[PDB]
């Protein structure tokens, strides 16, 4: 009946998908991208790599695709991502230290201000922590410092004032070290008139480890006056499926869900691709796999219905 897009908008958020170009000529893939979501993230060409191959020559190629099919299917798009350790051009460890804040700068203004007007959220960083708070030791960390990551947002929204500038990182879905330290930099921007919008939770989990205080987390960040989103979602399970592990991806990919729609201030879901024909998981965490609510051969899972009964 109705799709997951349609059922999230019923309550006014978006129940989207990221993808990449290489996917698109899957006729099978785009039909469902295009009719189940609402929203569309471009998976990798819009990052530093792909958009800046060489200092100060940008191109936008690709991206520019991705955003057009968005458009056509009337999907709203998230930038994903403006600065970011990885997937990062071999140059800018070149650049010399003392001009790496202005490379950067740079960066972030022509990305923005090509695609102003055109997307509703950006990722200005992303993962800028580590597990246990501290600040990741980045190129930018060590050589531009602590304020890079407020030069970022500062950067982004002189180059385009409406849209939603996000902070994104990973296992900051449960109230911890690491979350405590993105709620800490959120409540420092918001003192110091830094512009940030919204915290990015990608939520990658792992079946059967939710977290039990995603909710209350949720809650404070909006308490903060910034909105939230689950920026990449999928629930990761090791290898063969059974029917037991299936159910509690059900079990988990609900629970999430009511999580965000219990607080006003989540406005939307994008699971990491949405098939696990083309999930990353399998790539990066070996043994591990079906992460995704429709599987290799696009059969809804458990996980679908979950998803669709929580959005109601
Ligand atoms: O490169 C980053 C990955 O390393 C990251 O994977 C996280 C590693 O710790 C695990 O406990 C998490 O479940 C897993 O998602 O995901 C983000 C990616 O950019
Ligand atoms: O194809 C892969 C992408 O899907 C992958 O996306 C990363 C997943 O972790 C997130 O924290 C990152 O923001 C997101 O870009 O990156 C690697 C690429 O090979
Ligand atoms: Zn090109
Ligand atoms: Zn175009
Ligand atoms: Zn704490
Ligand atoms: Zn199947
Ligand atoms: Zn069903």
């Amino acid at each position: 009946t109705a799709t997951l897009g349609e059922l999230a908008e019923a309550k006014g958020r978006y129940f989207g998908s990221a993808t990449d170009n290489p996917e698109l000529p899957d006729t099978q893939y785009t039909q469902i991208l295009g009719s189940e979501f609402s929203q569309i993230t471009v998976g990798n060409t819009m990052k530093w790599q792909y958009t800046e191959p060489s200092r100060g020559r940008f191109d936008y190629t690709a991206a520019e695709e991705i955003v057009d099919l968005a458009e056509s299917n009337g999907q709203s798009v998230r930038g994903h991502t403006l600065v970011w350790h990885n997937q990062l051009p071999s140059w800018v460890d070149d650049v010399p230290a003392g001009e790496l804040l202005g490379v950067m700068r740079d960066h972030i203004t022509h990305e923005v201000d090509h695609f102003k007007g055109r997307l509703i959220h950006w990722d200005v960083v992303n993962e800028a922590f580590e597990e246990d708070g501290s600040r990741r030791q980045s190129v930018f960390q060590q050589k531009i410092g602590d304020s890079y990551i407020a030069e970022a947002f500062k950067a982004a929204r002189a180059a385009d004032p409406d849209v939603k500038l996000y902070y994104n990182d990973y296992n900051i879905e449960g109230i911890g070290p690491k979350s405590d330290a993105v709620y800490e930099m959120v409540k420092s921007f918001k003192a110091q008139g830094i512009p940030i919008d919204g915290v990015g939770m990608q939520a990658h989990l792992i079946a059967g480890q939710v977290p039990a205080s995603l909710q209350e987390n949720i809650r404070r960040f909006a308490d903060l006056g910034v909105d939230v989103a689950l920026t990449e979602l999928d629930i990761r399970m090791t290898l063969p499926r059974t029917a037991a592990k299936d159910a509690q991806q059900a079990t988990d990919y609900g629970a999430v869900v009511e999580a965000c729609l219990v607080v006003s201030r989540c406005v939307g879901i994008t699971v990491w691709d949405y098939t696990d024909k083309y999930s990353w998981v399998p790539s990066v965490f070996p043994g591990q796999g079906a992460a995704l609510p429709w599987d290799e051969d696009f059969a809804k899972k458990p996980a679908y219905h979950a998803i669709a009964a929580a959005l109601n």
